[PDB]
């Protein structure tokens, strides 16, 4: 099989199937269910509970810098509800724990391809 940039970011950071985080554990379960924590805990990382339509179509709406400097970021007009995910100051590789924290926020992403897609997750504003 083969994954796609546009399908990466699907996997680490779609999840639009609630409309919130759906239990205190949420994360925990989505950041090792999505493969996100193999060699290493990854510090942050947003599930966006909206349409993929509805994220995909933050590529046409306003450019931005990315915070490296690249000019091929878009900043979403909506908010959107979206999952926190943050490592407990007592998470250690292999056993990572994160507190999960629900919020509605402007998205940033990185876009790329035909059809023009997210393949970055850069921010929440
Ligand atoms: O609000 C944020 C900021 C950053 N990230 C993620 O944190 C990582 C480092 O910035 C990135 O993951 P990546 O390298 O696989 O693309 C980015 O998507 C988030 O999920 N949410």
């Amino acid at each position: 099989m083969k994954e796609t940039a546009a399908a990466k970011f699907e996997r680490q950071h779609m999840d639009s199937s609630t409309s919130a985080a759906s239990s205190s554990n949420y994360c925990n379960q989505m950041m090792k269910s999505r493969n996100l924590t193999k060699d290493r805990c990854k510090p942050v990382n947003t599930f966006v509970h909206e349409s993929l339509a509805d994220v995909q179509a933050v590529c046409s709406q306003k450019n931005v810098a990315c915070k490296n400097g690249q000019t091929n970021c878009y900043q979403s007009y909506s908010t959107m509800s979206i999952t926190d995910c943050r490592e407990t100051g007592s998470s250690k590789y292999p056993n990572c724990a994160y507190k999960t924290t629900q919020a509605n926020k402007h998205i940033i992403v990185g876009c790329e391809g035909n059809p023009y897609v997210p393949v970055h997750f850069d921010a929440s504003v």
